[PDB]
């Protein structure tokens, strides 16, 4: 019933998720869930991951899979920093003293898109000023999207997945 619908949406994902090794852990995280809330959560994380991996691949950035702060990233490259505002980017790339940072987001309604853009922009611009004092040049990239569509699953499957996972909340 609920077991039947849960089995069905997993079946949907097994058929259609691209055969990409970088998705394997999170795909399995999704497939092992038996409760609707847990299933929803792991399904949204899978779609988020697909988007982040695409955005990083497009922009040549390392994907920030461990949610490292900027301070942590720089410290891992031997770079010490003053107190920075806390920022966890989706992707990064350090080349000498030039740091590229990438955020990506989804907002399907334009008013929200514009508000969130300003939100991410402000976080990133705070860093830029502060890194300048340690002669790190920040290159802030914002990849704002209007849907959850991505290269790892068909768009129609994407829609059906999200729809189903939220609905299951029926149980």
């Amino acid at each position: 019933g609920m077991e039947e619908d849960i089995a069905c949406v997993k079946d949907l994902v097994s058929k259609y998720l691209a055969d990409n090794e970088r998705l394997s852990r999170q795909k399995l995280a999704f497939l092992v869930q038996t409760e609707p809330r847990m299933l929803l959560m792991e399904g949204l994380k899978l779609l988020s991951l697909c988007i982040e991996i695409d955005s990083c691949n497009a922009n040549g950035c390392e994907h920030n899979s461990e949610d490292k702060s900027v301070e942590r990233i720089l410290h891992d490259h031997g770079i010490l920093t003053p107190s920075l505002c806390f920022v966890v980017p989706d992707g990064y790339k350090l080349t000498g003293n030039v740091l590229i940072l990438l955020e990506c987001f989804v907002r399907s309604s334009p008013a929200n898109f514009e508000q969130k853009y300003i939100e991410d922009f402000k976080k990133l611009e705070q860093l830029k000023e502060d890194l300048k004092t340690v002669n790190i040049s920040l290159i802030p990239l914002i990849d704002g999207r209007t849907s959850f569509y991505n290269e790892q699953i068909p768009d129609w499957v994407n829609d059906k997945l999200r729809d189903t996972l939220f609905s299951l909340l029926r149980y």
